[PDB]
């Protein structure tokens, strides 16, 4: 079929909030979304997975973890996750320092993606177009800090997580995998996938 533009794919297939946050992130690092387009799409995808990982997960009045998918969570519930990704560098470290001084949890050396108030740990989310194990190993080597939990998704449904602890229920992680499958399939119909995959 005809080759589409990755720009078009991104703007048509990700929520505008995600696209804007990705643009802001690339600007901050001196990267042009209109030239590093596979990167733009990868940044959107990862950001979306971070949001999806956190979506609908609360902690109840009794202090326990619950899932609320209706868009009307009662006011006494607290979000289970803090989202660190998507924030500019100053605000991200501000949020991390806050958590670390509050919870007593040690300070990471690089910004992680989420903080889990149930499991009391930072999470690094990975999304890879390669084998999850190789990618798990790469993230781990950069982290070097036994505290941060790593959770890797691929575009083909494989996951790998620290100590085989997957944090979330199967249905939550299936939502993420279904979304990644949808992204891959749509890129493929626009003849964007092979390149996108190979560029990692
Ligand atoms: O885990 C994170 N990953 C990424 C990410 C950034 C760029 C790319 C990329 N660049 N060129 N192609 N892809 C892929 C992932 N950003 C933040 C993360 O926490
Ligand atoms: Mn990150
Ligand atoms: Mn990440």
């Amino acid at each position: 079929g005809p080759l589409g533009s990755m720009e078009d794919f991104v703007r048509q297939c990700f929520n505008p909030m995600i696209v804007e946050l990705a643009e802001k992130a690339m600007k901050e690092y001196g990267e042009d979304p209109k030239i590093e387009t596979n990167k733009f799409a990868a940044i959107c995808t990862h950001l979306e997975v971070c949001f999806m990982y956190s979506d609908f997960h609360f902690i109840d009045e009794r202090g326990e973890s619950i899932i609320v998918e209706s868009g009307d969570p009662n006011a006494l519930l607290k979000h289970r996750f803090e989202i660190i990704e998507g924030r500019d560098r100053i605000m991200a470290w501000t949020v991390v320092n806050s958590i670390c001084n509050t919870t007593g949890v040690e300070k990471p050396k690089f910004l992680p993606d989420l903080y889990d108030y149930k499991e009391n740990r930072f999470i690094e989310i990975g999304v890879t177009r390669r084998e999850v194990h190789i990618y798990y190993l790469e993230k781990a080597n950069k982290i070097k800090s036994e505290k941060t939990h790593i959770h890797i998704f691929s575009f083909t449904g494989e996951e790998m997580a620290t100590k085989a602890d997957y944090t979330l229920d199967e249905e939550s992680r299936a939502r993420i995998k279904t979304r990644l499958f949808t992204i891959r399939q749509e890129m493929a119909s626009r003849s964007l996938w092979d390149s996108f995959r190979q560029s990692e």
